[PDB]
């Protein structure tokens, strides 16, 4: 099943300035996946969208192309924040649009 | 901006065993949306996409079609559970897919 996750799992949090890399492996790869940001708000924040050929596309106001990265890496997605920041905080999750119908994964807590 | 609301904004929470409607103001029209219900967890579940020509799609492994029903009413989305139970309380948002960019809706909270 979905689940997005710290690149290293022994980390409870995300440290402030450092990169964060998260992982999201989807139940089916040449199907892209999002990235998303929750906020403790519940507010909802789309950062990216993945093909599965690498391709990328971000949101039209746009701070967030050069605040995060995303790539698929031999058959998992990943999002890198570039410099961790408090902005940046919040629970991400990984979807995945396949027929129109949306598969969530799991979220990750990222709190200093 | 985007919303999702009871439809009868004068109710705070849905009554178990009433038909409950809310309604999803999206900023764009010929676009369709999907609901989905956020359990407390934080746990995210796709309920329905409906296009601008009112076509639903549910998940695959289905009680969901049968429970809830989809609809664009002049210019907004709805989203109708029939009979209000216990496992449908969550938080439920409005979600467009536009140019492979997500617009996410403020949500509505379902809880008794």
């Amino acid at each position: 099943t979905m689940e997005a996750r710290f690149l290293n799992r022994n980390m409870k949090h995300p440290q402030e300035g450092q990169p964060l890399e998260l992982e999201c492996m989807p139940f089916n790869i040449d199907n892209g996946v999002s990235w998303i940001r929750q906020d403790k708000d519940g507010k909802l924040h789309f950062i990216v969208y993945i093909s599965p050929l690498s391709r990328t596309a971000f949101p039209r106001n746009e701070r967030t192309s050069s605040q995060f990265e995303g790539s698929k890496q031999g058959s998992s997605f990943r999002l890198v924040v570039k410099n961790f920041r408090a902005q940046d905080q919040g629970t991400y999750f990984c979807i995945a649009n396949i027929n129109q119908m949306l598969y969530f994964s799991s979220g990750q807590p990222a709190f200093f």
